[PDB]
DNA sequence: TTCAAAAGAAGCGGAGCTTC
């Protein structure tokens, strides 16, 4: 009762009576939120929340005395508050327009009257709005609190939302357009990128708006309301600043874009300011001012970011005491500019930079159009980075004179899957060129002989950002190596920066002459490099030299080799000893360090033995159908089509085939968690399609720079010798893009067949239009499949071990089948509540369910574990957001556009996420985690995710730390994990209670294709518990090999580069053995285990 | 079925079916 005439008393004139069960119009506004215990926003109570806010801005001891602060951010300066001025001015055109709009939507079909006379209008989707209106002689209008400060918070949106929207991949696009991943057009992902979804623009808005209303949601109210409410003014602020031309509104039609899609989706952009706009210097000063704690800003000096309690997006998961301690120990971390580095950004300036680092100006006609597409996404992408670092510098040069004292803090969030996340798009953790001008690391150095470690240390920093490989190396060839590289083709390039650390000046071909110089060696680390040496060859004192180099520590195929450690279940084999110490685990070898392997013991990684079987698997498959002509020449063009455009396969002049492996990174990682075949078919043929493009901008260069040149050697000029030589090339091209696109395998009764499509490739090529495209595409698609892919794959599985696969199939089945159940579980107990509610005289179809009910649906599924725990990670696989579970529209704008399907925090299916989230949550997750929290946790270190940069003075304790954390992870089971929910869940579920189509799903993964079609509950049921069985089974083996191992010699460098190896300690000796003999010995120690618990 | 965040628009009517 105090809560009720609590909030009535700040919005007494609202329309309507504030009790659910009131006869006439009633005020959802009133009866869905209470002011807060403590204030949340310094609106709440002001009569005109714009004149208030824009008079606390309008000198900085105003803002002083409204922010209650003693002190405000010095950016906050004269040429910021003039600024400030003009924005609030156009905050008071964004509410006039609000106000029309409203007073439009009254009068269109007598909404207005019929309001007025009973008609409930402010419990249709679009009508929500209503709740905040006041009556004004025979119309209404807007509460002037409400309405300004849902405006406030539309124009911080509108200063920083671009900033803070996710990034979009080829998956996420697919999902929003319907298209196909595989075929999704050129720069069609790019354009989505770039803009934002209606969801994603108004889920933003509205989160914003609620948050400076500063009020709380009361569980009770149903979400119709809570979410509506703020949601539909939401809507209305973005359609206004679709007027005021704050926002651009395109209307995608997929139409085009595929002929049977019948989908229309509107990207909505935000007008950029200019780069030079002084309030870029402090976006968030109405932030400040409105909320008591703001969400947005910068932490400078002392002001350190608070812990996250939940984890990203994933409110009902809580970090746990651990991954808190570790997110208080990276938010911690003090970073500096590097003026420098800055110095030489600002120098170079953001058009160089482009030119150097992104695209440089592009030619629309010497360019392919879809080669154009991706340029231009390069570009963008630099160009932010570019322009949201000297934003940053600007707020930071006003904190201090020296801007290189300026301590800066990252607030950071867990992830779904253990990561700890720095939060913003363009941060040193996820910009490479931010990366190289804040920074964690600095160290002071004795350079004066050559001869120190020091000089050792930095000799490893330069040659690691100068792209040479420093783990496959000892330190002293690198040093030799580094030594000749920056004699050879640096010197010019070092030669112009010790100029530029001299006068502070740099030539006008400076891009040409860092291009030239660093050829494929490119990187903004590689700047950095320069940079650093060139600096330290005009020190003054070599013998204190003050660097922020760093060396990254970095893991070797980290995921692979995690889950073959992880997840491994079987006895010990030679080849898993062999395979494993590729990844730095090495078992009879004290002290041996990664160098030392791949320099002495075995120069291939895991991707090139996987390259090195798929090569057999090929070898095999051309035997298999070695008669069959056109099949071999298949084949042969396939592979010919991949030499004339891809590095990393090479065919010989007889015929001799070499794979780098290149080709088997990508596809080896994301084979392991779950991908199909054909999605990684896709993503060569986008590779080849890729070079083919630019290849296209290739010939219109050449043939523009002298039209008498050849199609063969305007196309293949610079990849041949002479000139029929180039004649052959082109013959080839022309031969293989017409067989692989007339000519498809399929595979009838596991044998490959070749058919016909009837759309081969035809016609002359236009360099410039010209496109593959959809039949085509599928045809380049199925033949990389079948000719390639599955050979790798057979090539992949043979270097993981078979035993792996199985763990993580069974892992995958177990997951899916829980999320199925939670997830229709869920749906079942949300349907029943919403048919007790058609009893409810007071409710109305449309407005949902209250929080509390929402939550006691939630709290009903604890019984089936829907959480998987580890004692110091929690994972939630099933968790997301959807609009399936409401299957409805929260609100609309007054237009009855821009229509937002409410949204619920509910379990769906997990698919094939149960592999990446175990995989990365307790592999690079859990080392990450453990680094920061562990004894002696190294200081001053970057981290990101499966690589670590160190400052050159602590690169070998760090070093030593992190694979001590490696090992640390290793003696996790998510198995087991795993398999203590599944064993729960298996305790309580019904599976009689599941709807046919939930009932069918678990059968795709509980039973072979036959036994599906027409099976009982019951055969579902026996088959999900035996699943159950070869969970336990597993992860008793993984335990028996971990508790094994750990007796046993260990040297672990997976976290390699420096040369600082983790030892173990175990006291049974296996040196002098073969992998064959420490694999016996292993099988001993574990059957011996095996009856310690048998018995 | 790789993971790390979801996600059509809009007339009529007042929800939800319909057509593009
Ligand atoms: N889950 C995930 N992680 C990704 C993906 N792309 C990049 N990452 C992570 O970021 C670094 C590279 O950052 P950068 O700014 O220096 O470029 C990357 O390191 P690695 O390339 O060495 O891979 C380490 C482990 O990350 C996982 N992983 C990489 N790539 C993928 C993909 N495509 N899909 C799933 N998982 C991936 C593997 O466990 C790998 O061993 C990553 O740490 C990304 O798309 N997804
Ligand atoms: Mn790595």
């Amino acid at each position: 009762e105090e809560l009720k005439e609590g909030i009535d008393a700040v919005y007494p004139s609202l329309v309507g009576t504030a009790d659910s069960k009131a006869e006439g119009i009633k005020n959802y506004f009133k009866l869905s939120f209470t002011l807060p215990e403590e204030q949340k926003s310094r609106t709440v109570g002001s009569e005109a929340p714009l004149k208030d806010v824009a008079q606390a801005l309008s000198s900085r001891a105003r803002y002083e005395l409204f922010t209650e602060k003693e002190t405000a951010n010095p950016a906050f300066n004269g040429e910021v508050i003039k600024r400030y001025k003009e924005l609030m001015e156009h905050g008071e055109g964004i509410a006039d327009i609000l106000r029309s709009r409203l007073a439009k939507f009254l009068n269109t079909k007598d909404v207005g009257k019929r309001f007025a006379q009973g008609t409930e209008a402010n419990r249709w989707v679009g009508g929500k709005l209503l709740n905040i209106v006041e009556q004004d002689g025979d119309t209404f209008k807007y509460n002037e609190q409400l309405l300004q400060t849902a405006v406030l918070a539309g124009l911080q949106w509108r200063l920083t939302a671009t900033s803070n929207t996710a990034i979009k991949d080829a998956k996420d696009v697919a999902a929003i357009t319907g298209i196909d991943q595989a075929l999704l057009p050129e720069g069609l992902v790019e354009q989505f990128d770039t803009g934002m979804t209606l969801t994603e623009a108004v889920s933003s808005l509205a989160q914003k708006i609620e948050s400076y209303w500063g009020l709380s949601r009361n569980p009770n109210a149903p979400l119709g309301y809570t979410k509506g409410i703020p949601t539909a003014m939401a809507a209305e602020i973005l359609a206004a600043f679709v007027e005021s031309t704050d926002v651009v509104e395109n209307i995608v039609d997929m139409s085009e874009i595929d002929p049977d899609n019948k989908k229309t989706i509107g990207l909505y952009t935000i007008t950029e300011l200019d780069s030079f706009d002084p309030i870029n210097s402090f976006p968030t000063a109405i932030e400040e001012a409105v909320l008591v704690n703001p969400t947005e800003k910068m932490f400078f000096g002392d002001d350190i970011p608070p812990v996250a309690n939940t984890q990203l997006r994933n409110p009902a998961v809580r970090n746990t005491p651990e991954q808190k301690a570790a997110l208080k120990a990276e938010q911690a971390t003090e970073f500096y500019v590097h003026t420098p580095m800055v110095q030489f950004y600002e120098t170079l300036g953001k058009d160089r930079i482009l030119e150097l680092m992104g695209a440089g100006t592009l030619n629309k006609e010497l360019l392919n159009d879809n080669h154009a597409k991706s340029l231009e996404g390069k570009n963008r992408s630099v160009e932010d980075s570019y322009n949201q670092l000297f934003s940053v510098i600007e707020q930071v040069r006003a904190q201090s004179e020296d801007i290189s004292t300026v301590p800066i803090h990252y607030a950071y969030n867990m992830t779904r899957v253990g990561r700890m996340q720095m939060l913003g798009k363009y941060n040193p953790q996820s910009a490479k060129l931010v990366r190289e001008a804040i920074l964690p690391t600095k160290a002071t150095l004795d350079l004066s002989n050559q001869n120190n470690e020091d000089f050792s240390a930095f000799q490893l920093g330069l040659a690691q950002a100068l792209d040479i490989k420093v783990h496959t190396m000892t330190r002293e060839v690198m040093s030799d190596e580094l030594t000749k590289l920056l004699e050879g083709n640096l010197k010019p390039a070092i030669d112009m920066m010790v100029e530029f650390n001299t006068t502070g000046s740099l030539p006008e071909n400076a891009v040409d002459v860092l291009n030239t110089a660093l050829g494929d060696r490119k990187s903004f680390v590689a700047l950095m490099a320069l940079m650093e040496y060139s600096r330290y060859l005009v020190a003054e004192d070599k013998s204190a030299f003050v660097t922020p180099l760093y060396v990254e520590a970095d893991g070797v195929t980290n995921g692979p080799i995690n889950a073959m450690m992880l997840m491994t279940g079987g006895l010990f084999t030679p080849d898993w000893i062999r395979n494993i110490a590729k990844g730095g685990l090495f078992i009879g070898s004290p002290n041996k360090t990664m160098n030392e392997h791949r320099s002495t013991a075995d120069n291939n990684d895991l991707y090139q033995a996987s390259t090195n079987a798929l090569m057999e698997s090929l070898g095999k498959l051309r035997s298999n159908y070695a008669s069959n002509m056109p099949i071999q020449s298949q084949i042969d063009s396939l592979l010919s089509l991949m030499d004339l455009f891809l590095p990393d396969i090479n065919l010989g002049e007889n015929g001799a085939l070499e794979l780098k492996r290149g080709i088997a990174k990508n596809p080896l990682t994301i084979t392991i968690y779950g991908s199909g075949a054909r999605g990684i078919a896709g993503k060569l043929v986008s590779s080849v399609t890729d070079a083919i493009y630019e290849r296209m901008s290739d010939v219109l260069k050449a043939r523009a720079k002298d039209p008498n040149i050849s199609a063969a050697m305007a196309m293949f000029g610079k990849q041949a010798a002479s000139e029929a030589h180039a004649e052959e090339l082109l013959a080839r091209f022309l031969k293989d893009m017409e067989t692989l696109t007339s000519t498809v395998p399929v595979k009838r009764k596991g044998v490959l067949e070749l058919q016909s499509t009837g759309t081969g490739a035809k016609g002359k090529i236009n360099p410039k239009t010209y496109t593959i495209k959809g039949e085509q595409l599928k045809a380049l698609q199925e033949n990389m499949l079948h000719f390639f892919v599955e050979p790798l794959r057979n090539g992949i599985t043979q270097t993981v071990g078979e035993s792996l696969v199985y763990s993580t199939e069974q892992l995958q089945k177990a997951t899916q089948i829980q999320s199925v159940v939670l997830e229709d579980m869920f749906k079942q107990r949300v349907q029943e509540k919403l048919a007790e509610k058609a009893k409810d005289p007071t409710w109305k179809k449309g407005d949902f369910l209250t929080q509390k009910e929402l939550n006691d649906i939630q709290a009903s599924l604890n019984n089936l574990a829907p959480m998987i725990e580890t004692g110091s990670q929690t994972f939630y696989i099933a968790g997301s957001e959807n609009a399936e579970v409401a299957n409805q529209v929260l609100a609309t704008n007054l237009d009855d556009r821009m229509r937002v399907p409410m949204s619920i925090y509910a379990p769906a299916q997990a698919g094939v996420a149960g592999i990446p989230f175990m995989t990365i949550g307790t592999g690079d997750g859990m080392m990450m985690q453990t680094l920061s929290t562990m004894k002696g946790a190294p200081k001053n270190t970057l981290k990101i995710f499966d690589g670590m940069n160190i400052g050159l003075n602590d690169i070998t304790d760090a070093s030593r730390k992190a694979n001590e954390a490696v090992y640390t992870s290793w003696q996790g089971n998510p198995i087991k994990n795993v398999y203590e929910s599944y064993a729960k869940f298996m305790k309580n579920v019904d599976f009689s209670k599941l709807s046919p189509e939930a009932l069918e799903a678990i059968g795709k993964s509980a039973l072979e294709y036959d036994q599906r079609e027409n099976a009982t509950v019951d055969d579902i049921a026996n088959a999900a518990s035996l699943i159950e069985r070869n969970l336990r089974n597993i992860a008793l083996g993984v335990d028996i090999r971990h508790k094994v191992l750990d007796k046993v010699n260990l040297s672990i460098d997976q976290m390699a580069a420096v040369g600082a190896p983790y030892q173990n300690n175990g006291k049974i000796d296996l040196s002098n053995m073969t992998p064959e003999q420490q694999a016996d010995e292993l099988n001993k120690l574990f059957r011996e285990e095996l009856e310690a618990r048998k018995q």
